[PDB]
């Protein structure tokens, strides 16, 4: 039985996730719901929000 | 059982804590941390980093 906490990866993506400029405030926050319940998922949801960020841009 | 969620207190204080332009990178993904990991601590947080923050003006 690992113990997987995905500290790396779900650090990396809660901090990213922070600084992208183009996301609203409720997108942010839909992000980090995902990643508190399965932080698994951290770097296909930083991969997703990279992709929302990028299709809002200015 | 009451459910705290500060999924809107994480979201504003890690805003705020992640654009105080005086802050280098560690500090600022430090407090993060914290504020990922006790999102109740915003207020305190916060208040440390913006104290940080204008310690280290130009």
């Amino acid at each position: 039985a690992v113990d997987n906490k995905f500290n790396k990866e779900l650090q990396n993506a809660v901090y990213e996730i922070l600084h992208l400029p183009n996301l609203n405030e409720e997108q942010r926050n839909a992000f980090f719901q995902s990643l508190k319940d399965d932080p698994s998922q951290s770097a296909n949801l930083l991969a997703e929000a990279k992709k929302l960020n990028d299709a809002q841009a200015p």
